């Protein structure tokens, strides 16, 4: 049952990551991430992908993103993190909340998500949906992630480096006009990466 819907959310990630390069477009290029996007097939909004090395072994980085203590003391953008319930191979109910982004444009969201972390290849995923959940917090706007996830795979020239390529399909719903959602999804990228880099 969460094993099968464990099995179709991989499988989901798997398809995003051979989705091939003519169907992306670039959208941020700085020094060491790339960043495109393409039309999401869940919501009228963007499924965005991003790809960049980081100097360290996969099991680390990923022991780093899963849900967890780590993730949210290294992660500038999250405030909270909770894990409501574990399961079996490596999955888990987590809900989180992020700071207010641009100057509270975008107040504070809470995300409640189903993720599952899994071999692939000689690496790993760690892949995620947001989850119906019925609690409401009324000083949080429930954002929904839709399936979403980071593949971690050791470096073609150096196997102690890794490449590390996310699949990011955030609503974060309420009413923010679209230079903001662009805005805030770029530097949730970008800062990801930073301060994920800077942890190692």
């Amino acid at each position: 049952d969460v094993a099968s819907f464990a099995t179709k959310l991989k499988n989901t990630l798997i398809q995003y990551h051979s989705i091939e390069e003519d169907k992306w477009r670039v959208a941020k290029k700085t020094k060491d991430v790339t960043v495109w996007r393409k039309p999401s097939e869940e919501f009228n909004g963007y499924l965005y992908k991003a790809q960049g090395v980081i100097d360290d072994l996969v099991y680390s980085i990923i022991d780093h993103i899963r849900p967890g203590p780590s993730r949210l003391d290294w992660d500038s953008l999250m405030t909270s993190l909770d894990i409501l319930e574990n399961f079996e191979e490596n999955c888990c109910v987590m809900r989180y909340t992020t700071a207010g982004q641009l100057w509270n444009i975008i107040s504070p969201r809470e995300f409640v998500d189903f993720s599952y972390t899994v071999g692939y290849k000689e690496g790993l995923l760690s892949c995620g949906i947001s989850l119906d959940w019925d609690e409401k917090r009324p000083e949080f706007v429930r954002g929904y992630n839709h399936p979403c996830g980071w593949f971690c795979v050791p470096l073609k020239d150096n196997p102690n480096q890794s490449l590390l390529t996310g699949y990011i399909q955030t609503d974060l719903r309420g009413m923010i006009p679209q230079s903001a959602v662009d805005t805030a999804m770029a530097s949730t990228l970008t800062n990801f990466y930073g301060d994920l880099r800077k942890a190692l």
